[PDB]
């Protein structure tokens, strides 16, 4: 087998649907937008709320819109705004829900399938907020460190706003050139291991500035992308792509990836990255 | 609460050595042994030599039976003998012959499942190999805990024949030195000398001797594992089945099973599973009941 | 013996030996402020520019006045501000200036006597170093909990200013969100964004807040230490010998020595010690009485 | 790098008739400036209490069959050449009840130690396990399951009728490396790294007519030679060898051999902590 196998399809959606959402490519019904990962959407109405859980799957949540609600990991509640990377890190409490006014939409990713095949699928309910608002802040997010943390898998960090992180891309672009595939990229960091935020599922945040015609590469994580802002056109080994603000895409491995940006675009992505480089199986060609 | 789906499995090896020999559990039509592993009966008949190749599926070769035949690893041959846990490293050039009279099978675990659910399935072809290192290199330089100063290995470990004579005899000895584990008997993990980890990193091997008359108690992991007898018989309970085993038999326990054995004879169980990728994403779990 | 012998003995300075200068306890002629550590005072005056090197010594310079002054490391540079913890890295170029008026004293702690006695000593000096790199270009790069994709490190944290505002910052907004360690008061680790360790591999850095009417409980630590004030005031108890402190000064924890405060002001103490080569090697060691 | 010690030789046999090996670090106790080095007796039927301390230790045996040392619970018997440790927090004890001196070169990190202000220590307020429990629990390329430890090598004694097979074996697989010969590092199985963190060890062997070219680096190495004999440059100032002598040569100091039979040479140094530091260096 020279190259890999496709293991699923080029998948584009237009955030002009429902309006929880499965996507799903070449898997028809096997629910996972990727042949380790999942991705959908979900609506919290206002009022609702949710009990709280934890399983052994990974779970990253990308806000789209509506603010007023929020999630909480381990007894801290975080507030949800547009674009913030909050996580559910694998055997950790977590629920949410919005006292609020606004319908409240995010990204949900997680190793379902992988945690499926893999056979270390555990979960368990709840029976207590106990953790000031803000607490990961100082604690953790500020390059500094408790004196006796220890933890094993983790990133205390569950909420990498937007705020900061878009800041991040835009103030690298006074400070240098743009990478000519990817534009200026960065990866979410674990500040206790420097690894990933999470061990299955890496995640990024790209700026791609406006007119940009970046080159076509190839990685072997085949990588689920989203569009927090902006415009244009990608292509996907051959396929191409129109999208625009909040749209959704998937480059499975080894399909070139370009793009065509008409205005500044933001672009989220994750994938299972981790897995491959912990395993030595990464492996990227820019061309 | 848990899940996960291969189905146990048993082969008998007298009914099935009248024959590669791909064996799947109810994943019919899967090519696999597993969810995420591979494994099949390999059979080189004397006379066939294998060109050389390399691929970043990681492999291993337990031999079931026959003498005169040699694998080949990035250079240096080594002789294969039954119940030698020998591997082909992942993007490592490899080949193999037999020059000998004697049919040599043995049996082979690959973690081609999961390269193509991760999506990193790359392969190619030697542009032979000549030998570059003397035969039996490899254990005074990497197998009597030392090691060279100056050596870039990587991802796996640079013995690639843990021999069932010097292994057999570790299980033996720890038998004259202590209590058996209550669960496991005797057992060991095979291990990379540089790095003190599983000798690729996708798949974990351990081997393990149940003294005659052992009945363990039940345990379950997380990681499916596939069980190659390489001597002795018994009974074997996996999660609602129960097999009866003799030499060279396969079974596969799959995810959260109950496995526990009956043992007549002093029997050696091979194995292995996708562990270290569980450990790896801190998924692995253990319950010894 | 017993419990560490750990030779250097307690000592406090004062800001009132105003002068580059450095700091002895009880090693005189040592020039060391541990029995691994060297400490001393470094000012630059309205004008002077250094030229630039790199050496297998560590060093960390702790502003603690004058503003105009930067440091260079490896083409950038960045202003130097009260509270600002900087590195320079071991083996990468730096240097720095005072384009402005008003002079400019840092704290140097680095490696030096540690280095000899382990025989590491290399120095070169730069033939004749441009910038590279604009100023504040580490921060976005590294300190804002996300790093590039392609990066190559090594040992170093690629975060060279530590600034005080943002750390200071920390510790405040910490107050806020739960009760003092009753040992440390709210103390904090520096940590190297790529590594989650260390921010040099010698030396542990520390920032830690003592509110107004503290009074700590007793802690002993292997790690003999070098506490800077940054600001504020109170006492210090260091087995059996006590010490008013004010603004800025410095004073030493030998290893095991018994350290308890007592706080008249909000006070935020730096530190440093050879903590990490101590946890390197498994001997690190605290009892928090 | 300055480096302060210098180079050393001590003639076995000269010496012979505990004793420390002090080079000029007059007074200092120490045979570098991070380990100390001496030899160690026990005499027919001595027996010393076990005790413990968070120094590393190791034992190389210079002579002298009968007796054994105890770590943890097992015993394990001291033949020439065998490499034995006493890793940091371990009870520790020997004896022999046999005839015969048994003589033995003591390598521990006390220097080190002091300057880092780390020394705590124990006298033990006892078998549980077989002698040899050890070689095919972790030194058979295998290991138990549910291992955990650290900061120590499982293995205690590194036999030197094994190790020297190797090298042994190696001189048949390849050509010697024109600096060192045919040398090589002690590992911890249970890591790949080394037996203890503050200590490092080699064995070499170094042929026949052989005359290697000039090395250096910044660990500050004991050498103490097992069989052979030949010289030894050490940055100047040179020393003709024999069996059982012991040297040093101090950090960027350059090192050649020039033997006259078969040599193997033992050797320890500070660099784990070196190279934890990434202070480690090393020209050829
Ligand atoms: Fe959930
Ligand atoms: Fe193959
Ligand atoms: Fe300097
Ligand atoms: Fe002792």
């Amino acid at each position: 087998p020279k190259t890999p196998n496709a293991n699923c399809a080029p998948a584009y959606w237009n955030y002009q649907e429902i309006r929880l959402v499965l996507e799903n490519p070449a898997l028809r019904g096997q629910s996972s937008i990727t042949a380790t990962l999942y991705a959908g959407l979900q609506l919290i109405m206002p009022g609702e709320v949710a009990p709280s859980h934890r399983h052994n799957q990974s779970a990253l949540r990308f806000i789209v819109e509506g603010k007023g609600a929020f999630t909480a990991v381990d007894g801290e509640r975080t507030p949800m705004n547009e674009g913030d990377f909050i996580l559910t890190p694998q055997w950790r409490w977590h629920d949410h829900g919005n006292p609020g006014d606004e319908p409240v939409i995010w990204l949900d990713g997680l190793d379902l399938p992988l945690v499926n095949i893999l056979g270390c699928g555990f979960a368990e309910d709840y029976p207590p907020v106990t953790r000031k608002e803000g607490d990961y802040l100082p604690r953790y997010a500020a390059n500094m460190l408790p004196l006796r943390h220890q933890t094993g898998n983790s990133s205390p960090i569950f909420n990498y706003r937007y705020d900061r992180s878009r800041e991040v891309l835009h103030d690298l672009t006074r400070l240098g050139d743009a990478d000519e595939w990817d534009g200026y990229k960065m990866r979410y960091v674990n500040p206790v291991t420097g690894g990933y935020p999470m061990p299955s599922m890496g995640a990024f945040l790209q700026l791609l500035p406006k007119g940009f015609a970046s080159r076509v590469a190839r990685t072997t994580d085949s990588t689920i992308y989203h569009v927090v802002e902006g415009s244009g056109q990608v292509i996907i080994g051959n396929e191409t792509f129109s999208f625009s603000a909040k749209d959704i895409f998937v480059v499975p491995t080894w399909h070139g990836v370009s793009f065509q940006t008409t205005q500044d675009s933001v672009l989220f992505s994750f994938s299972d990255r981790p897995v491959q480089e912990a395993l030595g199986l990464f492996r990227e060609a820019r061309y």
